[PDB]
């Protein structure tokens, strides 16, 4: 009951900002979590005991893949409590609890494949789950280590409580689908020029609260210059590999997951700040003004690769 979690002096300062790096130490990553959940939400929303036993449960369902890892789960964690703890009476206490919790779940179960390799390669998940394949996966494995023998941390919120929660979690994944960010960011843009954004408006929290997810997912932009470039890398690992898997079906893949076409990674990241991020992040900061950061370390990343292609490094 009494039992915080005391973070050394760098690490308790350096968490309260966007661009934190959780580091290169596995076994303090779910102490990490815990200090956020504990901050954002209370020392008392979880059952400490549930709470460890889910985070490692969490933890043992993320695979030993180069970028869709339990680091991942647990750096998008922190960029919500970031957002949070930025936005404090702007959320509700579920809203908190939900949020945190479907950051650390977002990926379960990751191959290091994507929805698309998923449905030409015919596995059985692109059969159950026609569209967001990976994301329901991910919610189908939230639901089932929440229904393991006290793995419930949800046990002590009353039942429409808990039916809101879940509802929140199920959103937040499926809106990690990259494929359906487009169109939701376009019409939070629409919404907040017209001006008809209400965050009272249930189905606009839930827009919302998508493009948060979206802005969590690809924080790895907004880290300072040496995280990005170094975490590049590793995601970079994944779509070689995808690509190579794609040539195996007799597929040529996109240039993008082509490691013959290595040369051309520095202008396809300027297509993605352009494209994806820097239009997130600046539709976030429209919305939630405190989180102009985000928007500042994308437009710093999107610099340095200009100066990759102008052969400066
Ligand atoms: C349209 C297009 C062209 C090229 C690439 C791309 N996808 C991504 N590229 C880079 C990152 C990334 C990760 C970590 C650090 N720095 C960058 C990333 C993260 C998440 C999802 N997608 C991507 N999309
Ligand atoms: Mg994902
Ligand atoms: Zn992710």
């Amino acid at each position: 009951g009494l039992m915080q979690f005391t973070l050394p002096v760098r690490l308790c300062k350096e968490i309260e900002l966007f661009h934190f790096d959780i580091g290169p130490f596995e076994n303090m990553w779910p102490g990490i979590f815990v200090y956020m959940v504990h901050r954002s939400c209370g020392t008392s929303c979880f059952e400490l005991e549930k709470l460890c036993r889910f985070i490692m449960s969490v933890k043992k369902n993320y695979r030993r893949v180069p970028y869709h890892n339990w680091k991942h789960a647990v750096t998008v964690a922190h960029c919500m409590y970031a957002i949070l703890q930025n936005n404090h009476t702007l959320f509700t206490d579920l809203e908190r609890k939900g949020l945190l919790i479907a950051c650390l779940c977002h990926d379960l179960d990751h191959r290091g494949f994507s929805n698309s390799y998923l449905q030409k390669f015919d596995h059985p998940l692109a059969a159950l789950y026609s569209t967001s394949t990976m994301e329901q996966h991910h919610f189908s494995q939230t639901v089932s280590i929440l229904q393991l023998e006290g793995h419930n941390i949800f046990s002590t919120l009353s039942s429409s409580e808990y039916e809101q929660v879940l509802e929140i979690i199920r959103k937040a994944i499926i809106a990690t689908d990259l494929a359906l960010y487009f169109g939701n960011r376009k019409q939070l843009e629409e919404m907040y020029q017209t001006g008809s954004l209400n965050l009272n408006n249930q189905s606009h929290r839930d827009r919302v609260i998508g493009l948060m997810m979206t802005a969590c997912d690809l924080c790895s932009v907004t880290k300072l210059w040496p995280v990005t470039k170094l975490t590049a890398n590793d995601i970079y690992a994944e779509f070689w590999a995808e690509g190579d898997e794609m040539k195996k079906l007799g597929i040529q893949p996109i240039p993008m997951m082509d490691r013959d076409k290595k040369d051309e990674v520095p202008q396809g990241q300027l297509g993605f700040y352009n494209a994806v991020a820097i239009p997130c992040y600046t539709t976030l900061t429209q919305i939630l003004p405190p989180t102009e950061p985000l928007l500042k370390a994308c437009r710093d990343n999107l610099s340095q690769w200009e100066k990759v292609i102008r052969g400066e490094e």
